[PDB]
């Protein structure tokens, strides 16, 4: 917070880059896989591209320009970095692209082939982002397995900070407006007085490791998005998932305290899953682990 910043924002022009087919939409904007082949050299880096939607206030486009500034300026093995933007009428926001999609997806699909090793590493992974995203007052306010996204299975990363916001020199919190948030994701806190601090972030962890060790169940399924802090003040919570050893859910327990100062720190957390990552079949039991694949640890970019 004191060394000259110098991060690259590139910015580019709308004939750089061609969408090739959409991956996402909503009316969060519609987000794309396309080829960027930057002015000159011969190389196509295939790209994510979000076009969100129109602005439709000055003030409500200041904050455009917020998130494609974090997230150009981040720089971290598992937190995703902005590879340039582009100034149209409608801004553009490119990304270098991770193929395999996001990780909701991925536990999904492969859900079958997935063993112990591969899981807690993840969970680390996203640990070590996030941690980074604290040393840097950044809260990003939307943790869940849909912005976890996949690079390769072995490698992992945070995206997607449409809510992402700095803390001021003495700012210990973060208060919010009324736009959309994902009420079976925020902490009780986020839920009661939009308050969002990195412990806030640490319940989402929770959320997020539970949703993959479920291999994608949906979080509190049927159960309206209404009535939640209503079982949550009354201290229900997520089910200990089959597969999961009481030494990992009662993480996630912890991870779920209405005192915020008492849910563990992502720098915690890390080494704890590190520390699980090391003899996974003694914390997570999945029939066929013996079997699992290990990882042993026209253009991509990194250029
Ligand atoms: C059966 C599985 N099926 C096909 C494979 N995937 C499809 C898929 C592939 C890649 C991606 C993807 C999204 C994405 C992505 N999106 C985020 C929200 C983004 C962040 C900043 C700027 C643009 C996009 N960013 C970077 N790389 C990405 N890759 C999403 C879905 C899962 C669905």
């Amino acid at each position: 917070g004191e060394a000259p910043n110098q991060a690259l924002l590139r910015i580019l022009k709308e004939t750089e880059f061609k969408k090739i087919k959409v991956l996402g939409s909503g009316a969060f904007g519609t987000v794309y896989k396309g080829l960027w082949i930057p002015e000159g050299e011969k190389v196509k880096i295939p790209v994510a591209i979000k076009e969100l939607r129109e602005a439709t206030s000055p003030k409500a486009n200041k904050e455009i320009l917020d998130e494609a500034y974090v997230m150009a300026s981040v720089d971290n093995p598992h937190v995703c970095r902005l590879l340039g933007i582009c100034l149209t009428s409608t801004v553009q926001l490119i990304m270098q692209l991770m193929p395999f999609g996001c990780l909701l997806d991925y536990v999904r699909e492969h859900k079958d082939n997935i063993g112990s090793q591969y899981l807690l590493n993840w969970c680390v992974q996203i640990a070590k982002g996030m941690n980074y995203l604290e040393d840097r007052r950044l809260v990003h306010r939307d943790l869940a397995a849909r912005n976890v996204l996949v690079k390769t299975p072995q490698h992992v990363k945070i995206t997607d900070f449409g809510l992402a916001k700095l803390l001021g020199a003495e700012e210990k919190e973060y208060h919010a407006e009324g736009g959309k948030v994902p009420i079976k994701w925020m902490a009780l806190e986020s839920i009661l007085h939009r308050i969002y601090t990195h412990q806030s972030d640490v319940w989402s962890y929770g959320v997020t490791v539970w949703e993959l060790m479920t291999f994608g169940s949906k979080p509190y399924d049927g159960i309206p998005a209404s009535e939640i802090s209503s079982i949550l003040e009354k201290g229900e919570r997520l089910p200990q998932p089959p597969i999961c050893t009481i030494d990992v859910y009662m993480i996630m327990v912890k991870c779920w305290m209405i005192d915020a100062d008492s849910r563990p720190k992502f720098r915690e957390l890390i080494i704890e899953f590190s520390k699980m990552a090391r003899d996974p079949q003694r914390y997570l039991v999945i029939q066929g682990d013996e079997r699992m694949h290990l990882p042993s640890p026209v253009v991509d970019a990194d250029e």
